[PDB]
């Protein structure tokens, strides 16, 4: 057929530019029609190339398999993919046969049969000659290849190909017989071909150029050895060998970023070179043997770190005779082995989990224990660490499955009980603690030793939440945090919660350990120590806060206004010195009086008409809950009057704001009424006059400033002398010792204000710097911007996680964070990245003048159609029809209506949007591949902490690289799907256009291996993300109060009728749920549990649990169990949940689920 070989040639094109995701995106959609195809591609996605090749010979050789026949396009693809999956690991002997055995049978003539039918030439010859040269380079006679080379090296057909393409294999071939003149000619033609090829590629096709550029080390190592032995003063001595070995032994490629066949090229070339120089200059070889072993051990340790396991295991087997001259080479051997089994166990089930670590117990009664690990103490420390970790791993898996392992494998159970049935679990915990308590008794090789005790005792105490360990946590964590850590630096609120919940245990010794500290690491945890001053037990952290306020007094200022806007002290004798200490710090900071002038400057440019409504909704709900609260209106009216009122009030307050001439002048007539009654109302009877006064101030002709004259302090800043310079906000973020003399000091503003078209209308200011990089910014007054600061701290630890799992780093996965700063409470600055467009306006201005016209203005538009659908399926013309549409509609009517309403917008919208500005078909690839990879990463990372409300304008593309920005974080942990009237059940947003950027590829090509590599990068870790989620939700800013207030800032759907919302917050629940869907959980269980905890006793709860629950006919989220899953199954149920017209027919009318 025509349209199957076109898929074979799209595979042949997309295979050559790296691009292995959309390669496997067609080997399941079109060249499929089996089960072994999916069951080997789904196990070749991860680096499991010893099972996905094992079930290829059981798809070729089969005999019967009758339900059709493996069709004419895949019986060859199985052989080719078997060749790739044989090459990616070291299969040398089993490659030559399966590469030769399809041109002729019974020992084929591999001499001229390839040169006829050139279908044998492109796809069989490269792996053939590569396998043959590699198996030449390990030591035999083998006598097969030189003869084909000499025979074929005559002609123009059989010689104008083999030297145009290869040249480097040929170069090694000729140096196998030491004729080093034409071989040097061949390597010179190799370098010339590389330069012309690298010139021929386009510039922005990344990973093609990387795959080219990863080879010049191989070429130059060939060239350096050729001109090393052929030059004279090298075989007469040993010191050129010594300098050449020292410059060799540094220049490995990196781990974690360059795949394993380049390591195999360079190490095989190098060891063959070393045997050649030991042959020519014939101690001379013990140095060479040791350097060869160390290079192979580096090869092994980098082979472990990308989940390339069997390629490490066979190398351990090739090395096992080698490391037996002395004890230390075995202790490196067994170190690598135990590390290999330890990382090997971390993705399996449970019964195999004990078995895959139980084998590494017997070989630790082995040698190198007596008189080696008693004078060499550092590997002894590592030995204690891995042993304690071993028994920890056994008892950690053995206690989830409670007793279901001591019923089988009788010798294994007797070997376990060698070292009843329930005291053995705590006995093996204790048997780990013997070695881990020897660990601290026996740089940068001890930070791990301290931190492993730290998290063993931490998980042990969170097991005891259902013994003198809390004195082992604090000293042994802080004596490593005194060193530079980036793991203990992220584990400070663990100390600051073990100390509160374990108060009498080691409280002054905590002060004795935190005393001698470098006081420049806590500058990220400053907002969790300046809220510790007000409560009891602030005496452990007073000297450290004094040290910050004396050394670096600017990096604590804006974390003091927020913590002294609300503080109420104790009244006992120990609770009296704290107000003295706080007043001392308050009067030893802000001495210049210019920082509060700055905050008042950035306060006095807001919009006042949208500022009075905050007082309106702050006093209309204070007096109407219980009229027993005293001195609360007379004590809040100064915060309204000292800003707004008579224009003598700011004339005493800050300075002449030019809008007050039209506002504070204007409201004396309708503030005489306030002085007569509203200064003394206390009554709650008549709010219509305040609402019509809001209407009276509404619809002004010019609210904005139209210059910087909305705050004349700032138009003429003009620094004069040593008067406490301002030091522009948003720096000092952990990470070494900050040098304040090089930070940017703000030195001028610009005379243009621009208003943003958000709901609250913020403003954009163009503030300069003392280095002239005129930084723009955004002002946000009247919203508590600590929550966005928290989620950007989350994203910083999150995409620190995403740069260590190597399959994520080789595609370079990274979130895009942007800096937000809360100056005081309800006033803060937002960064503003230049040159970015919102998603909804990109899709809008891409459309023609008439498609946008019939999308905006017609009843056949999908908005008005959804409106009529809702008012006819329920009956009423308003909101609240969602309560009855769930119970008046069925699974086969909603889907048909959803297709009829989504077939109105043109599906050629993101594609035409990129066509309009791409201007080259070599730029369309890299302007669509980066959109798809970035959108996949943000939709998997907006789910582990489930950030609901991903509607249109909360995404921002960047017109230089087409990448999406995620902004506007309101509902951090799973809380949008509870408290709203009609919830949001979908885990992210994949509507129509985000799929029609991928036709004809079905949505398993590029948006799937990104998601699986991200989710496997998250859940294999000790729980840093779990602990930072744990300590975010136990920091008091959000005990439903500021929550409901920011719910009502944007005036909308949520109003009242709560009654459990003051009672079912429960931060024991949200960390339980994130621990569940990070430790394996069905994504229909979690939406049902979250929907039960906030929508019990609703009228339509059955429809809610139905649409979340599944159907078992069509939808794959129902046919799976509820626990213990795998990553591809999680993301398959997740992808079904995101687009399923059972769900997206029933969601919010402004959330835009169609477009």
């Amino acid at each position: 057929p025509p349209d199957v070989l076109r898929w074979v040639e799209l595979a042949k094109l997309y295979r050559s530019i790296g691009e292995y995701d959309v390669l496997r995106g067609i080997f399941t959609s079109e060249i499929g029609t089996k089960q072994i195809t999916q069951s080997a591609l789904l196990a070749e996605a991860r680096s499991d190339y010893s099972e996905a090749a094992k079930q290829y010979d059981e798809a070729l050789n089969k005999q019967d398999w009758v339900d059709g026949e493996p069709t004419e396009a895949e019986k060859d693809f199985w052989e080719l993919a078997s060749l790739d999956c044989y090459n990616h690991l070291a299969e040398w002997k089993s490659l030559e046969y399966c590469s030769t055995a399809s041109i002729d049978s019974e020992n084929p003539p591999d001499l001229n049969k390839i040169w006829s039918e050139p279908f044998y030439q492109e796809t069989y010859l490269p792996y053939m000659i590569r396998s043959k040269l590699k198996l030449l380079l390990q030591g035999e006679a083998d006598q097969s290849l030189l003869t084909f080379i000499d025979k074929a090296m005559h002609g123009e057909l059989q010689k104008a190909i083999l030297e145009l393409h290869y040249s480097q294999e040929l170069s090694l071939l000729y140096l196998l017989q030491d004729d080093v003149d034409r071989a040097k000619y061949y390597i010179q033609n190799g370098i010339q071909s590389f330069m012309q090829n690298y010139s021929s590629i386009d510039v922005l096709l990344h990973q093609s150029r990387l795959t080219k550029l990863q080879s010049v080390q191989a070429l130059t190592e060939i060239q350096e050895f050729i001109s090393f032995i052929s030059k004279q003063g090298n075989l007469s001595s040993q010191v050129p060998l010594k300098r050449l070995l020292n410059t060799w032994t540094n220049r490995y490629p990196d781990a974690k970023m360059d795949p394993m066949n380049i390591w195999d090229d360079i190490i095989t070339n190098r060891c063959f070179f070393l045997s050649k120089i030991e042959e020519k200059l014939t101690d001379i070889s013990s140095l060479i043997r040791s350097c060869k072993f160390s290079m192979k051990m580096k090869m092994i340790d980098s082979a472990r770190k990308q989940n390339n396991f069997s390629l490490a295991m066979k190398l351990l087997k090739e090395l096992h005779k080698e490391s037996k001259t002395r004890d230390d080479w075995l202790v490196s051997w067994v170190q690598s082995y135990c590390r290999l089994s330890h990382c090997r166990s971390r993705s399996q089930g449970c019964s195999e989990q004990v078995l895959t670590v139980l084998k590494t117990v017997s070989l630790l009664d082995e040698n190198n224990v007596s008189s080696y690990l008693s004078k060499n103490i550092l590997a002894f420390r590592d030995q204690n660490i891995l042993l304690g970790t071993t028994y920890r791993i056994i008892a950690n898996a053995l206690s989830s499955e409670p007793a279901c392992l001591a019923e089988i494998e009788e010798d294994k159970a007797r070997r376990i009980l060698e070292l009843d049935s329930e005291k053995v679990i705590a006995g093996l915990y204790q048997r780990a603690f013997q070695h881990l308590s020897e660990a601290v008794q026996a740089a940068a090789g001890v930070i791990d030793a301290y931190m492993t005790l730290a998290d063993f005792c931490d998980q042990q105490l969170r097991k005891e939440e259902e013994q003198a360990y809390p004195a082992l946590v604090v000293e042994k964590m802080l004596k490593a945090l005194k060193l530079n850590s980036n793991e203990a630096r992220l584990k400070f609120p663990r100390l600051l919660q073990i100390i509160e919940r374990y108060p009498e245990e080691t409280l002054s010794l905590m002060t004795k350990e935190i005393s001698s500290v470098p006081c420049w690491q806590f500058i990220s945890w400053i907002s969790h120590m300046v809220a510790l001053l007000d409560k009891d037990q602030a005496v452990a952290v007073q000297h450290s806060v004094e040290e910050i306020t004396d050394n670096y007094p600017q990096a604590i200022v804006y974390p003091f206004i927020i913590s002294s806007e609300s503080y109420s002290f104790k009244d006992t004798s120990t609770g009296h010195k704290n107000k003295e200490f706080v007043a001392r710090i308050k009067s030893k900071l802000d001495q210049g009086g210019v920082i509060q002038d700055f905050i008042n400057a950035l306060d006095q440019l807001s919009n006042p008409e949208l500022l009075f409504k905050d007082w309106s909704n702050d006093v209309r709900a204070e007096l109407a809950k219980t009229p027993v609260n005293k001195k609360n209106i007379e004590k809040m009216y100064e915060r309204m009057y000292a800003a707004l009122g008579d224009p003598k009030a700011p004339g005493l307050g800050a300075f002449r704001r030019k809008f007050i001439q039209t506002f504070g002048k204007e409201f004396d007539k309708h503030f005489g009424k306030g002085g007569s009654k509203l200064l003394r109302m206390k009554l709650s009877d008549f709010n219509d006059i305040t609402n019509m006064l809001l209407l009276k101030m509404n619809k002004d002709s010019k609210p904005p400033g139209n210059l910087k004259e909305c705050s004349p302090w700032m138009s003429d800043f003009k620094v004069e002398f040593l008067r406490n310079e301002l030091e522009i906000p948003g720096q000092y973020d952990g990470r070494g010792k900050p040098l304040p003399e090089y930070h940017v000091r703000i030195a001028g503003f610009d005379e243009r204000v621009t208003v943003m078209a958000s709901l609250r209308r913020p403003k954009r200011i163009i503030i300069r710097g003392h280095d002239e990089r005129e930084h723009p910014f955004l002002v946000k007054g009247g919203e508590d911007l600590r929550q966005d600061q928290r989620v950007e701290q989350l994203f910083q630890v999150m995409n620190g996680i995403l740069a260590q799992d190597s399959a994520c780093s080789q595609r370079a996965l990274q979130l895009r964070t942007y800096s937000v700063v809360p100056m005081t409470s309800r006033l803060g600055l937002i960064e503003w990245l230049e040159n970015t467009v919102t998603l909804k306006d990109l899709l809008l201005n891409t459309m023609s003048q008439e498609e946008k016209a019939a999308y905006l203005s017609d009843p056949r538009a999908p908005p008005c159609e959804y409106k009529d659908w809702l008012t006819k399926m329920s009956g009423k013309h308003d909101v609240g029809a969602y309560m009855l549409m769930y119970k008046g509609a069925n699974r086969t009517e909603t889907v048909t209506s959803f297709r009829k309403r989504e077939s109105k917008v043109p599906a050629d919208l993101l594609k035409r949007a990129f066509v309009r500005m791409s201007t080259s078909p070599e730029a369309f690839l890299a302007l669509r591949s980066h959109f798809a990879s970035s959108h996949a990463l943000i939709c998997i990372s907006h789910w582990i902490l489930g950030i609901g409300d991903r509607h249109l304008n909360n995404f921002m593309v960047a017109m230089e690289t087409g990448g999406v920005i995620g902004i506007d974080f309101g509902h951090a942990f799973g809380s949008a799907t509870q408290f709203l009237p009609v919830p949001e059940l979908m885990p992210f947003r994949l509507t129509r256009q985000f799929i029609n950027l991928m036709l004809p590829m079905k949505e398993t090509g590029l948006m799937y291996s990104i998601m699986v590599h991200a989710l496997r990068a998250f859940r294999s870790d000790p729980g840093l993300l779990t602990n930072t989620m744990d300590v975010f939700v136990k920091e008091p800013s959000f005990d439903w109060k500021n929550f409901e207030q920011k719910m009502l800032k944007k005036g909308g759907s949520w109003i009242q009728e709560i009654n459990v919302a003051e009672k079912n917050w429960y931060p024991r629940q949200k960390i339980c749920y994130a621990k569940r869907k990070l430790a394996g959980a069905n994504p229909a269980v979690i939406t049902c549990d979250e929907l039960l905890l906030g929508h019990e006793k609703a009228p339509a709860f059955r429809d809610y649990v139905a649409v979340a629950r599944g159907s078992k006919d069509h939808n794959i989220r129902a046919q799976e169990p509820e626990s213990g899953l795998s990553e591809e199954t999680q993301v398959k149920c997740l992808m079904d949940q995101a687009t399923d017209p059972n769900i997206l027919g029933r969601t919010w009318e402004g959330w835009e689920p169609w477009m």
